[PDB]
């Protein structure tokens, strides 16, 4: 269900921005992998710990610009904002799903 | 090599827009899959045939707006233009690679 996938992607960003780790855990598959240019984190429990432990390092928001739906994946184009509301970077996150929850996110940043 | 991956993604759109099927074949893995919301095409030879046979159905261009690089994939945000230069749709294509050539493209269109 494409509506459900989009809702789940939006819930992911809500959980990150609200520090709602129970919601975050609940939208991820156990074997969730997050890829970004600088690193890969494998495992839901490991990822949630990293997010919690890294919280004080910045005070950012992930406002969504446009959501693009594919056949079975979702690509979200957003902006990463600092605490003042200034744009750090543009991004595209691509979400793949496993039984209704997120199996992988691949983060891309502009060349 | 991230430079090489970006060059290869750009070559894909050049090949489509120029109808250079030899270049198109050369940037794709044999087992290339193209996913879009309406259909999936599996196989390089099959895909090249579809592109060739579908050529007369529209007269579009794939100008690239922004290229986003990930750890191992590339996300291209572009516009699909008609022959008059008017925008049909915005898209994000996500490219995965296999030995330097493209293994999969997942096309996403705005919700
Ligand atoms: C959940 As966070 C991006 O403040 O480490
Ligand atoms: C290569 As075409 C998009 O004209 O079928
Ligand atoms: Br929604
Ligand atoms: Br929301
Ligand atoms: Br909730
Ligand atoms: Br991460
Ligand atoms: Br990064
Ligand atoms: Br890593
Ligand atoms: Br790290
Ligand atoms: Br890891
Ligand atoms: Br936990
Ligand atoms: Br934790
Ligand atoms: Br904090
Ligand atoms: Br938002
Ligand atoms: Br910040
Ligand atoms: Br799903
Ligand atoms: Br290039
Ligand atoms: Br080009
Ligand atoms: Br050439
Ligand atoms: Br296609
Ligand atoms: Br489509
Ligand atoms: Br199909
Ligand atoms: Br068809
Ligand atoms: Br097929
Ligand atoms: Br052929
Ligand atoms: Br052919
Ligand atoms: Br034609
Ligand atoms: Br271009
Ligand atoms: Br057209
Ligand atoms: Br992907
Ligand atoms: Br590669």
């Amino acid at each position: 269900n494409a509506m459900d996938r989009v809702a789940t992607a939006r819930a992911y960003y809500r959980a990150l921005d609200e520090h709602d780790y129970d919601l975050l855990s609940d939208v991820l598959a156990p074997d969730f992998v997050h890829d970004r240019p600088d690193r890969t984190i494998e495992g839901r429990e490991r990822f949630v710990r990293f997010m919690r432990e890294e919280r004080p390092q910045t005070d950012t928001s992930h406002p969504i610009a446009t959501i693009y739906t594919g056949a079975s994946t979702v690509a979200v184009e957003g902006r990463l904002l600092n605490s003042d509301g200034a744009e750090i970077t543009q991004f595209v996150d691509v979400f793949a799903f496993e039984d209704g929850v997120i199996g992988r996110i691949r983060t891309h940043t502009p060349e």
